[PDB]
């Protein structure tokens, strides 16, 4: 009944790491009640692809459906930039809607990662802010995390990728740790994951000796 | 006639990296010439599917044919220790044989990675050697590499994993660089890939000011 | 059925240290239990030596015997590159099996021994690891041992000799000692025994002595 499709690219984390599988999603919006199940066929460069299960007729509080179709997309295909259309092949609908999705085209650029210690004014406050400047990467598909002593840190917020003057992107990651951990020799490292990096991974540490 | 059978596990780098596809190898020597094709049907728990990447046979300089069968092993599937579609069952051989292969079982341990600067006795030499001690990992499947800035450094040799006194393993990676690069302040990082590490990856840097 | 013969080379310490005895040992396995006839013709440079030590054979689970023959030779004979053929004559195998045992020929390279202190990240743990890098020796037959005050520090593991890029071999020795012993001011030395060294022996000390 004249639906709307929302595209969803895979997470760069899931794309660039092996422990989490990547998925590509085409969320349908406001489909008719006479067709509660929407048949979804994944057209990988026009080639029909099997499996790729879908969420079975999930319904909002309003009289509408939020049918979600996912596909276990391999990492190498998304790295090489395979276009996925998600053609709607429902039984009784109007003309099909094609919405291709793929990796961001263009020459990949290796990000330059810089760890910035907190300002001296931040040492007045209880919690200091640790800054990871990731700049120079052209594809915005990046994953920036933090870790200390080999274990992940979850008290971080990362800005969205901001387009630079060079045509590349930059962002910042702010890890908020309390002053007690920072004033002792605790090593905090931001680990970014980008397709243009060597081994799709790099790490920059920050352990209060940066700038000494 | 049943030939001799040899099994090769997938490389630890390819298992924990996006850009490399893991593959099991079942190179079999002295295969009979009169029956070239070998059956390659072996599920994890029997025979259920037909997914196998058939490869052409390799011929030795005399009359000892060899068959090579490799298949693309999923990264998540190998980390749990499953069997794959690689068996040896010749048409001439009446009794097929099943050579099992799986990832080593046991509790994984996270390796502790230490970068050691060259000894002061090595500063007289033209080339200094940087050592990456990786110790405390129970699965010996690990890939240790070196890099400077962002580009990899290929002038490294890595020892095989050595069983420690506590049941875990350790090894070393010796990166041989020129003494001029060491005194110039270049930063070299050894990057190891183990399944028990966070993000299956860690990176320890090394420069002339490490530890004074 | 068919007898399989494995030659055992002398231990690298026992052939380079006087307190021990070289063990040119021949172990023939999978010989028939119904054949109590063996020969001990040790063709040392084409000359049979009567100093071979015959022992009662070892019985396996199946009907087979494991005859072990140990021949003791002087240290200077093995280091001069002599052949130690052992003629194994028995009624099970009509062809006598000769095992060519000799020192690995080639120009000997003197190993360069470097002691590396524990990394500053290692000092957090209660047990630090002390490293002896032995590199640049061509004959892989080497012996590395640790000591502190003239007494053997037996809590060490040594990697196998890894072939270097220039044709020589290298390895590492890791001595695990308590953090209290390291920071007290104790001196530890790795003792390396190689045939290309002066007096077939060298050692490098390692103590808590920060440079400059």
């Amino acid at each position: 009944g004249g639906p709307s499709v929302f595209l969803f690219p895979p997470k760069p984390k899931d794309t660039l790491m092996i422990s989490r599988t990547p998925e590509v999603t085409c969320v349908v919006v406001d489909v008719s009640h006479e067709d509660p199940e929407v048949k979804f066929n994944w057209y990988v460069d026009g080639v029909e692809v099997h499996n790729a299960k879908t969420k079975p007729r999930e319904e909002q509080y309003n009289s509408t459906y939020r049918v979600v179709s996912v596909l276990t997309v391999l990492h190498q295909d998304w790295l090489n930039g395979k276009e996925y259309k998600c053609k709607v092949s429902n039984k009784a609908l109007p003309a099909p809607i094609e919405k291709t999705i793929s990796k961001a085209k263009g020459q990949p650029r290796e990000p330059q990662v810089y760890t910035l210690p907190p300002s001296r004014d931040e040492l007045t406050k209880n919690q200091v802010s640790l800054t990871c400047l990731v700049k120079g990467f052209y594809p915005s598909d990046i994953a920036v995390e933090w870790e200390s002593n080999g274990q992940p840190e979850n008290n971080y917020k990362t800005t969205p990728p901001v387009l630079d003057s060079d045509g590349s992107f930059f962002l910042y990651s702010k890890l908020t740790v309390d002053k007690s951990r920072w004033q002792q020799g605790n090593v905090f490292s931001c680990s970014v994951m980008h397709e243009a990096l060597h081994n799709h991974y790099t790490q920059k540490s920050l352990d209060k000796s940066t700038g000494k």
